[PDB]
C-alpha cells in the first residue's frame, strides 16, 4: 500500500468531481476523453479504485455509452471500463448487471469490432461465473447464439475468452443450466478440444466436464458428438492443466451406466489411466484411482479389462506408499476388483501374486470405518479363495491366511473387533474365527 498508490488516491478524489462532469459533457471529445481516464484508472494492475468509481455514479452513463447508436470508439472505451468493474468482486459485478449492461454486451457481440467483442465476452463470463441466477439471466438474454458465432473468427484471444465464458455458462448443478440452450455448444466444443491454444483447450475441457456432469441424456449427447476419443487422448497431454479437466470429464462418463463406461474403455482410457497413476500432481493420482474404482465396480468384463491393462500393480503400490487420501481410492479399486472372487478365482490369486495382502492389512490401522469395511471385504474375499483352493486340492492350510499371518495382518484384523461399529466388528469376528481359529 505504497506511497505511490496513496498520492494517486489523493489525486483521484480531488479530480473525480471534474471527471464526472467531463463525462456528462455535451461535447464529444470530452465524453471520450473522460471515458478514457476512467478506463485507465480502472485498469490499474493492483487495486483499481472500483468502489470509488462506482460511488461516482458513472456506471449508468458508461452503459448508455455502449448503446446501438454511439460512436464506436466511445462504445469500446465504455465497454472496457465496465469490464474492469464486472471482473471485480461479486458485489461490484452486481453493479454492472443491475445497470442493464448484459443485453448491451450481447448486442456488441453481434455488432462490435473484434477488440470490442473480446471486452464484451470477458464481461459476460464474469457475470455468468458469479451466480447461477446471473448465468441463467445471460442465457435468457439469448447470448448463446452470438457467443458461438465468435468461434468463426480466427482471432485467438477472442475464442480463448469465449471458451472461458462458455464454460461458465455450462457450469453449476444446484440448478442445472437449461440443457436445451447449452447443448447447442457441443459441436463447437467438439472442435475446440482440437485447438492448439492451451488455454482454449483447458476451458473447452472444463465446459465438457460440466456438460457431462448431469443425467444420462447429457452424457449420451457427449458420446454422440464423439468427444470421448479426444478426451482420452488429451489425458496424455504435456500440461497437467489439460489433463485435470479431461480426466474429470471422462470420470463423469464412467459413472454413467456400463454402456457409457464401455465407450471410453474402447477409447483406450485404461492405458491413459495407468500413466496418470504416476502423475506428479497428487490430485491427478487421486482422481485416476477414483475413476478406476468406478469401473472395477461393474461388469466382470470391466474388472477383467482393468486387470488386463496392468492397472492392479501400480494401484497396490499406491495402496502401500501414497497419502491416505489416495490410498482409500486404490483400496476401493482393489476391493471392488476382488468382488465376486468365487466366480472368477483367477483374479484373486493374480492380485495376491502382486502383493495386495500386506498393504491391505496395514491400512486397517490408519483408515476410517468406511474404508475399514471395504478392506475387510477384500480380505474376506481373498481368504475365501484361499479356503476354496485348499479344499479343492485338499491341503488342510489356507495359503492366503498364511500370507496374512506372515504380513503381521492377524492382529490388525483382530484389533478391529474393538470397533464399536457393529458391522466391522462382525466382519472381523467372521474372519478370524473362520480362518485364524485353530490352535
Amino acid at each position: 500500500s505504497s506511497a505511490a498508490d496513496q498520492q494517486f488516491y489523493g489525486q483521484l478524489q480531488q479530480e473525480l468531481p471534474q471527471m464526472v462532469q467531463q463525462i456528462n459533457s455535451s461535447d464529444m471529445q470530452e465524453q471520450l476523453a473522460a471515458t478514457v481516464k476512467f478506463r485507465q484508472i480502472l485498469s490499474r494492475e493492483h487495486n483499481p479504485p472500483i468502489d470509488i468509481v462506482i460511488q461516482s455514479g458513472v456506471v449508468p452513463t458508461l452503459v448508455n455509452f455502449m448503446n446501438e447508436n454511439q460512436p464506436e470508439m466511445l462504445q469500446l472505451e465504455a465497454a472496457w471500463a465496465l469490464t474492469n468493474i464486472a471482473s471485480g468482486t461479486s458485489a461490484q459485478t452486481q453493479v454492472v448487471v443491475d445497470a442493464g449492461a448484459v443485453p448491451l454486451f450481447i448486442q456488441l457481440l453481434y455488432t462490435g469490432s473484434v477488440e470490442l467483442q473480446e471486452q464484451a465476452i470477458w464481461a459476460l463470463g464474469n457475470v455468468a461465473g458469479d451466480s447461477t441466477s446471473y448465468r441463467d439471466y445471460v442465457l435468457q438474454c439469448s447470448a448463446m447464439e452470438p457467443i458461438l458465432s465468435l468461434f468463426n473468427s480466427e482471432k485467438v484471444t477472442l475464442i480463448r475468452t469465449a471458451t472461458w465464458t462458455l464454460s461458465n455458462l455450462c457450469r453449476g448443478k444446484k440448478p442445472q443450466p437449461d440443457w436445451s440452450i447449452v447443448s447447442k455448444a457441443l459441436p463447437t466444443l467438439a472442435k475446440l478440444i482440437y485447438s492448439f491454444d492451451n488455454e482454449t483447450l483447458i476451458d473447452a475441457c472444463w465446459a465438457i466436464s460440466y456438460l457431462s456432469d448431469g443425467p444420462a441424456e447429457a452424457i449420451q449427447a457427449v458420446i454422440d458428438a464423439r468427444i470421448p476419443k479426444r478426451l482420452v487422448e488429451l489425458l496424455s497431454h504435456q500440461s497437467t492443466l489439460v489433463q485435470t479437466p479431461a480426466l474429470r470429464a471422462v470420470g463423469n462418463i464412467v459413472t454413467g451406466n456400463d454402456l457409457h463406461t464401455q465407450v471410453v474403455i474402447n477409447c483406450g482410457v485404461l492405458s491413459a489411466l495407468r500413466n496418470l497413476l504416476s502423475s506428479p500432481k497428487e490430485s491427478i493420482r487421486k482422481e485416476a484411482c477414483w475413476t478406476i474404482s468406478n469401473i472395477t465396480a461393474g461388469n466382470t468384463e470391466q474388472i477383467q479389462a482393468v486387470v488386463d491393462a496392468n492397472l492392479i500393480p501400480p494401484l497396490i503400490k499406491l495402496l502401500e506408499t501414497a497419502e491416505y487420501k489416495i490410498k482409500k481410492e486404490a483400496c476401493w479399486a482393489i476391493s471392488n476388483a476382488s468382488s465376486g472372487g468365487l466366480q472368477r478365482p483367477e483374479i484373486i490369486r493374480y492380485m495376491v501374486s502382486q502383493g495386495c495382502i500386506k498393504p491391505l492389512c496395514d491400512l486397517l490401522e490408519i483408515a476410517d470405518n468406511r474404508i475399514i469395511e471395504v478392506t475387510l471385504d477384500a480380505l474376506e474375499n481373498i481368504l475365501k479363495m484361499g479356503e476354496t483352493d485348499k479344499e479343492a486340492r485338499g491341503l488342510a492350510i489356507n495359503e492366503n491366511a498364511d500370507l496374512i499371518e506372515k504380513a503381521g495382518g492377524m492382529e490388525k484384523i483382530f484389533n478391529c473387533q474393538q470397533n464399536e461399529n457393529d458391522r466391522i466388528y462382525e466382519k472381523a469376528y467372521k474372519i478370524i474365527e473362520t480362518y485364524f481359529g485353530e490352535e
